[PDB]
């Protein structure tokens, strides 16, 4: 008796017209359905290059530089002719008809493997079904041909970066797995650091500057990601009107809420038009969303008769408080068309109205079925958005944690609205769909966890709103070669951990302790920093807070006892102290490192004095201790 023999098979780089008839292809999200098979087969391999025209050289040779990595191959860029061996980069906009905007084309065979697209967006999609058809250990790809195109114009995900601060290398990450996805659209509810003297005092954290914006929105594009920007108005306006009573509504009592926008008066009506100029210069999406949820949630708009008397005035007699809430929609409508933009509303903005009619202009985004049911609104003519509950995540609700698995096996489409409603999922105005990504009560699961979280549920929005098939007999089936395609490039290469544990001096924190303290890293991607002079464990635990995280500018940490920082998500018991004593440590351009509250995502820095905030007009830290601060304010 003799050995298995066993040794690996070899194939020469390109065609081959021999190959096994039932040889992998290797899984695409999302599928690209009705691949027609060819004769033989295709192996990247050593002199494989990625070509094309000069206008497409930066797409092949980001595409070459991926591959490199991926395959331990080194494929370079090149233009001029083609071989079998290569990879062909065409874009062909003549093709408009088969492939749309968006569609590409997959043919595989002796002149190797081209990737056609009717657009710069359609190539480099086709080439996001390259990079995940080579990075599963598979080298060679039978042959044959596939054209696919999305069913739906709008792919995505509501992303709320609001209240807390999600990094701006977590976006980074999220746009990267987006475009992997070949999802296209991103709501973005934030705050864009206010600067102008009548919004100046709503530059509380969490902010985004203007130049961490228009960064990320460049990648967004070059992505073919429209980013959305939300403020949501007139309700859920606490983090805009904190600072600004004088434009905060009052109910009957003389109470007012932080939350709620005064519609009635103008200057808070010109603060809110004041915001949107101030986002215009640094998104550069076609629409505005507005939000318009939840205005009198814990209410009602009996307990603001000052509504019902400002609508009589506007819209006539007989008019409601709703009629001024549709009527304030309807006016911001016509200030964003002014600069060329579409309106956005959630569908519980459209209420019952008398003397003012909503105008079907608006985009519909369809989340909460108690309302208007969804094929209401069909009969009416509007464009809808599937923005179900179904696909809601959320921190700390675990009434909205996406279940892809019941979704896929129960036969969930784009035409399904919440409450599992159905429409006609072919309705010409139905745009597309999203999944929601909430951050709610923020201490109970890191932004690192949500990441983790997030992945099936991408994963199947991708695939029912491109594809809309299930040619997975199940979910398991799907889950199997989600998890063999991966993350793209940059996920894997994000250095989440960027020190070894061990033992370090850290001179920033001298005001705490002499130290030296000791260093662990968690599964999440961040530390736990032990004091060895005092055996407590750093924490960024107290401060003025939203969403139970603290937020203040210039918050002190502070030693605790040691928390468990090696247990997951669903110990939500412990999960403030544990997710309290989370660091992130981020390496510099280049080699100095910086210290963050992984919850709060603001910097340790050393206070001056001299760092401008309004929440350091009313508490300072100690000048010279060791305080938090946003970035911005510390860049020194
Ligand atoms: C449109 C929407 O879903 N509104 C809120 C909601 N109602 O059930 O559910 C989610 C999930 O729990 C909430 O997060 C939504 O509210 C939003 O909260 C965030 C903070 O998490 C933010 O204030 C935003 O303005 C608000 O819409």
């Amino acid at each position: 008796h003799h050995s298995s023999g066993l040794v690996p098979r070899g194939s020469h780089m390109g065609y081959s017209a021999t190959a096994p008839v039932n040889l992998t292809r290797p899984a695409t999200v999302p599928s690209m359905d009705g691949w027609t098979d060819g004769t033989g087969a295709w192996t990247l391999g050593e002199g494989t290059r990625v070509v094309s025209s000069d206008a497409l050289a930066a797409r092949a040779q980001s595409l070459a530089s991926e591959l490199t990595k991926f395959t331990d191959v080194d494929i370079k860029a090149a233009t001029g002719s083609a071989t079998g061996k290569d990879i062909s980069l065409t874009l062909d906009a003549s093709k408009k008809a088969e492939l749309g905007d968006e569609g590409f084309k997959l043919n595989i065979g002796s002149k190797g493997l081209e990737v056609i697209g009717a657009t710069d967006i359609g190539v480099f999609y086709g080439t996001r079904s390259v990079s995940q058809m080579l990075r599963q250990g598979q080298l060679t790809l039978p042959a044959g041909t596939v054209a696919t195109k999305p069913k739906y114009k709008e792919r995505g995900a509501t992303l709320c970066a609001c209240q807390i601060n999600i990094s701006t290398d977590w976006i980074d990450r999220f746009l990267s797995d987006m475009a992997d996805l070949r999802l296209n659209y991103v709501l973005l509810e934030m705050k864009l650091k206010p600067e102008e003297d009548n919004t100046k005092k709503a530059a509380t954290w969490s902010y985004y500057t203007r130049d961490d914006v228009k960064k990320f929105v460049k990648k967004a594009n070059n992505y073919g990601i429209d980013v959305i920007p939300e403020i949501n108005s007139p309700g859920h306006m606490n983090v805009w009107l904190e600072n600004y009573p004088e434009y905060q509504l009052a109910d009957n009592s003389g109470r007012k809420d932080p939350n709620k926008l005064d519609i009635s008066n103008p200057e808070a009506v010109k603060f809110y038009k004041t915001l949107i100029d101030e986002y215009d210069g640094v998104f550069t999406t076609k629409y505005w969303h507005m939000g318009a949820d939840e205005y009198m949630i814990g209410t009602s708009f009996d307990n603001y008769s000052k509504l019902k008397t400002f609508a009589e005035k506007q819209y006539g007699a007989g008019a409601t408080p709703n009629d001024a809430f549709t009527g304030f929609i309807n006016d911001i409508d016509k200030y964003v068309k002014a600069k060329g933009k579409q309106l956005r509303i959630w569908n519980d903005g459209i209420v019952n109205t008398k003397n003012v009619s909503l105008n079907k202009d608006i985009v519909i985004e369809y989340w909460y079925g108690a309302g208007r049911k969804p094929q209401e609104l069909v009969q009416d003519g509007y464009t809808l958005m599937n923005a179900t509950q179904a696909l809601y995540w959320s921190r700390s609700a675990q009434v909205y944690k996406v279940n892809a698995a019941r979704l896929y096996n129960n036969n969930w489409n784009v035409g399904t609205f919440d409450g599992g409603r159905q429409i006609d999922k072919n309705y010409d105005k139905l745009t597309g769909a999203k999944v929601s990504i909430w951050p709610d009560s923020s201490y109970f699961q890191t932004e690192n966890e949500v990441e983790k979280e997030i992945f099936d549920g991408m994963r199947f929005i991708s695939q029912m709103t491109w594809s809309d098939s299930r040619p997975w007999a199940t979910w398991n089936d799907m889950k199997a070669d989600i998890d063999k395609i991966g993350y793209p490039l940059d996920i894997r290469e994000y250095d989440y951990t960027p020190v070894d544990a061990g033992i370090y001096d850290i001179p920033q924190l001298k005001s705490i302790s002499k130290g030296p303290w000791e260093l662990i890293t968690t599964p999440d991607g961040y530390y736990q920093m032990k004091d060895t002079v005092s055996g407590k464990c750093l924490a960024l635990f107290t401060g003025s807070k939203h969403l139970d995280v603290v937020t203040q500018v210039g918050a002190r940490p502070e030693l605790r006892n040691c928390a468990d920082v090696s247990v997951g998500q669903d110990q939500r018991n412990t999960a403030n102290e544990r997710n309290t004593q989370k660091w992130q440590i981020r390496a510099d351009k280049d080699g100095k490192y910086t210290i963050s509250p992984a919850l709060t995502q603001q910097r340790l820095a050393i206070a001056t004095g001299n760092e401008q905030n309004i929440d350091l007009e009313t508490h300072r830290p100690a000048a010279g201790t060791v305080a938090q601060f946003p970035a911005d304010l510390v860049s020194d």
